[PDB]
């Protein structure tokens, strides 16, 4: 069973398996009355590890890079920011501090200057426009187009056939949409057909907050965002 909200004491973070070499993280953190969960994904590489996204917040992060060490005991080495949020970028001062080489278009480092966040050092060319690829040592890098945010990126790993989705696609729990502040609703539906064509082989889908599923996770996603469009 994956873990839920409702057994993750905040500062905590879980770890699950999918695949040989595939992980997801789980954090959570309160934002004004409630809690909310956040995936990110860890990538084997050969015997290095690969970080996609932080666990939301310094604290979270230092977290998640102990348990990593005394669950998988590999070193994580590059990690990639999928939107400029802080769900994401959250904690890119710790893992820079702990050798880790941060990484994130230069579309996303902009807009996180500009917000204020933290900024991933490095500068991910070749996917200003969609729907632009580009391979990242375990994992192909893309972007579909603005959805959730105007930058935000979507990762496949091949080996073990995950597709993560980020914020950009919703898990079925999710019926109304989110933070839709920094959305482009009207081209959202149109970057996930994107999505959906560059995928179709994708077995498991895992979101940027909840419970993983299938590629059905796209067709629910499509449905909240236009329900909320005529809202
Ligand atoms: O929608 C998002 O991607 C998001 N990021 C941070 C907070 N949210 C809202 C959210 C998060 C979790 C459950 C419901 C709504
Ligand atoms: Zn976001
Ligand atoms: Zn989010
Ligand atoms: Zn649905």
């Amino acid at each position: 069973e994956y873990p839920t909200v409702s057994e993750i004491p905040v500062g905590e973070v879980r770890l699950y398996q999918i695949a040989d070499g595939v992980w997801s993280h789980i954090a959570t953190q309160s934002f004004d009355g409630a809690v909310y969960p956040s995936n990110g994904l860890i990538v084997r590489d050969g015997d290095e590890l690969l970080l996609i996204d932080t666990a939301w917040g310094a604290k979270n992060t230092a977290a998640l890079l102990a348990e990593i060490e005394k669950q998988i005991g590999l070193p994580v080495t590059r990690a990639v920011s999928t939107h400029f949020h802080d769900d994401r970028v959250g904690g890119v001062d710790v893992l820079r501090a702990a050798g880790v080489a941060t990484y994130a278009s230069p579309s996303t480092r902009r807009l996180a200057e500009v917000e204020g966040n933290e900024i991933p050092t490095h500068s991910l060319e070749g996917l200003s426009s969609s729907g632009d690829a580009v391979r990242f040592g375990p994992v192909e890098l893309f972007y579909p187009g603005a959805a959730h945010s105007t930058d935000n990126l979507v990762v496949y790993v091949p080996s073990a056939s995950v597709l993560y989705g980020g914020c950009a696609i919703y898990e079925l729990s999710r019926t109304s949409a989110g933070n839709v502040a920094d959305a482009d609703l009207a081209e959202w539906p149109t970057s996930i057909e994107r999505i959906q064509q560059h995928y179709p082989e994708a077995q498991f889908v895992i979101p940027g907050h909840g419970l993983p599923g299938g590629l059905d996770l796209l067709k629910h996603t499509t449905n909240v965002v236009k329900a909320h469009t005529n809202r």
